[PDB]
């Protein structure tokens, strides 16, 4: 009927998984079941049971399989019937639906593909440096859904210069795009704005905010920012992810860490890395707002200084044809930069217009 | 997919769009935005932005355009993007759709049309004498959604002259229908029911009404009516108007304004207009729960007491083919007058026998 | 659009309709008006009136019709236009879909049948023996709304041995399927398990529960219940019915009788049948957690414990296809027993473990 990406996907933190209880996710189209193993590994299958569409979910685990609380069949993380316990065999084609795991970073990530083929092993996750590690603080997560929209417009944004002023409060002096075989990537700095307030790692003009964002395959958005502030600088690392519940549906979600500061006490050090992660968040919240209120454009109206829209839209499309089709273009290594001078220059004296007004 | 009625639509009443914010009307099976130009005058646009589908009713104002609140390009009343103010030009082809507007009688109406004409000048919408007056008080207003049925189902009421006695408990002694371009007229006159007792302006069975009803296109309907009590008249005029949202949902709208009886202080005459105003109003409420609990029928069995369902039916088609299409047998003056002896009779015979178990 | 199968369907009770207003049952993809005549008979047309699509179900009854709340037309039992009570004669074609009746066991059946036509006499509701008198308790009744799910998901549970362990925690003893004709037939024995106590009438591991349950049609079971504890033998009769509201949403209606142990006074004869009846009512409680929380399978699949789940479905497409269409598989006596031993085994053992654990 209506065909999703093919890649990881990450469907949450694997605190959330280990406990060991099973849960359920709506996604792809379909229901899900998340389970734990005997040796605490996660396992994923379609929630229902193919004998008589008993909810899995619902169950319980009972050694390295999930057990169906309608007739409790016994279902494995390969999808394999281990056992009907009140009967001698197992029909020969005891099979359902498994999806291939990554456990990561602290989270738990899926391969979806409709051609039904196994990830390949130069198409993963990169490990996050610095997770699991005294120094980093763990993830503060957050969780929403939003309708009547596509997966691809929150894909949008990678090359969205111009928003950084109007929704994130601040002035992108450097922007630059990359796509390249399965990753797409900005990179940009910027400083705030002096006439607004608003407590997000955006917010201050004296600082000067480094980004690089890459999407690893079509969901996954990992963005390493710094923030040069004193002779100082803060790192954190902000994750942006989605899964589609359904064509018209999907999850989103965002996390952060935040490296603590040495030479200071963990009390200390780790309120202010929550002070931090706060800020972040509601950086993202910010594109959420519009996200949550937008409609879909197939043929956008394109000004000058927009990002390559249509060459990363055409990157996209690899994920959604089958890999056979996949074209050069789509693949091959493409960069632009925009030059951020008149948009800047505008902006700029927009702002000592507004900082006029302010006073008198 | 499904085709919306060509002809002038009242989205609202004038003081609920002037103060100058934007406002968001669903309507027309998309999302619209109404705002005031530095001029106080209304403009109409599609709400979703054409440059990545913002959305302009949750913009600002600023001159004579609406504000994009994602990246602030500026649209004006006639569809035109004026400007990208962090872009040097703006594309050449920078249009969106634009509704024509016509503000009269302290309402605000758009020109719909599939061909994407404007609207010819002899389609309009006429000027009640007595609106903007110190003689006639101010519109009380109000709203409301209907679901699982057409605009149709509205404008079938023209003709049905039975509904008078079991709807709003008064006996339509005179009933005359008069189609003609595009324009369809109810005539009737009744007294009220001695044996019911109801605060509409239908009640009285000592006062003769007298209505004139007409739709004045396919949406939108002025009802002239006089209440002949003692020597003096009460006049008002009831507005019953609608637009469709979707295929299968529209906005119903009804309000009411009365003529101030001279000769009394503003307290008393203002308080006693408000007082019928009400009486009005509960009388078309009353068409509204019928209307909430109704099945569409396309093939409608008539009694011989019905009115020119057929015809009326016919008359409305033209308002949803091309005109080119429009037939002489649309638009031919057609007119219709109910005997209403025979139902009367039957109808004073009833009230009759519930008068005598009333007593006794 | 969606075919609905041809029987006899149950409403409800017949005291829920004998008040004597009209009432409205949405079912069969439309609307339906329930109402008494004079002689206090009950009468089932489409709730929408055929003259203007007003709501018969929010009318009154007059006489041996009912009559619209819009203008008042009159519609007997057989779907007739009785009266246009402001006009001298009925159009020639006034009809409306009329449901043929059965009042019976203190319910209320209507017939469906796509074809159009009526129930022969040879398929029909027995009258169950004991209702209607004083050795037996009225109906306790209850109802739901089950989406997303198909009516034949009920039926399969005819055939479903191993649930009974899983779900209504008893060991069957015994279990044997008979299709025939159009009744389809689940005979079973069960014991409680030792090792869980909820107050259900499958719960006593002391006493013998024998059960036969038959479709007499598609929609309506009827299983008569015995559990023999000590000498005595305690008599239920267990009612499973539905209806559909759409293709894709269904109400679900069971409701118990107990016949009253003599020798003993009402007060307390008329409390222990209560008291068993709510025992019936959370057994079937624990089908329905099922029943709402599965997925449709059309290609199940099957262990060599499970019961004839392709017989059972090919007797039920009986209901289906037009009468002239049904085969001599669907409706030719089969039967089926399960030989429950080897599963016995398998969940004796698997108490015997869980009550070791209990005590150590
Ligand atoms: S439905 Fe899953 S075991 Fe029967
Ligand atoms: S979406 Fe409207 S200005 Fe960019
Ligand atoms: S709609 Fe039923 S009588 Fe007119
Ligand atoms: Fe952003
Ligand atoms: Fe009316
Ligand atoms: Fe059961």
């Amino acid at each position: 009927p209506t065909r999703f990406a093919r890649g990881w996907h990450c469907l949450g933190l694997l605190r959330d998984f280990q406990d060991g209880k099973p849960h359920s996710i709506e996604a792809f189209g379909t229901k899900l079941v998340v389970f734990a193993d005997s040796k605490g590994q996660l396992n994923v299958l379609d929630a229902y049971c193919r004998h008589m569409g008993g909810d899995l979910s619902r169950g319980e685990v009972k050694g390295d399989s999930i057990a169906c609380p309608f007739h409790d069949w016994r279902w494995n993380g390969k999808g394999k019937c281990t056992d009907i316990p009140y009967a001698r065999r197992v029909p020969p084609i005891a099979k359902t639906r498994a999806w291939t795991t990554l456990e990561r970073n602290g989270q738990l990530y899926v391969w979806n593909d409709p051609q039904g083929n196994p990830p390949p092993e130069d198409v993963t996750i990169p490990e996050i440096a610095g997770y699991g590690t005294d120094e980093w603080t763990d993830w503060s997560w957050k969780s929403l859904r939003i309708k009547g929209s596509h997966c691809r417009e929150i894909v949008d944004n990678v090359v969205d210069m111009a928003h950084f002023f109007y929704i994130h409060y601040s002035f992108p002096r450097y922007f630059k795009n990359v796509f390249e075989g399965h990753t797409a990537t900005q990179y940009m700095h910027s400083t705030g704005r002096e006439d607004v307030i608003s407590g997000t790692n955006y917010d201050d003009p004296n600082a000067e905010l480094r980004s690089e964002a890459t999407y690893f395959g079509p969901s996954y958005m990992i963005d390493w920012l710094e923030s040069d502030a004193n002779g100082q600088t803060i790192e954190t690392i902000l994750i942006n992810c989605h899964y589609p519940v359904s064509n018209n549906e999907f999850v989103l979600q965002y996390g952060a860490i935040v490296k603590k500061l040495p030479g200071v006490s963990d009390e200390i050090a780790a309120g202010m890395a929550e002070q931090f992660a706060e800020g972040v968040q509601l950086g993202f919240e910010q594109d959420v707002e519009i996200w949550k209120n937008k409609a879909p454009i197939d043929n956008p109206l394109l000004s000058e200084e927009d990002g390559p829209v249509y060459q990363l839209r055409r990157w996209y499309q690899q994920f959604y044809v089958d890999v056979e089709d996949i074209t050069e273009d789509m693949t091959k290594r493409f960069e632009f930069e925009i030059d951020t001078t008149r948009a800047v220059a505008s902006w700029q004296k927009e702002v000592a217009e507004n900082l006029a007004k302010q006073a008198e």
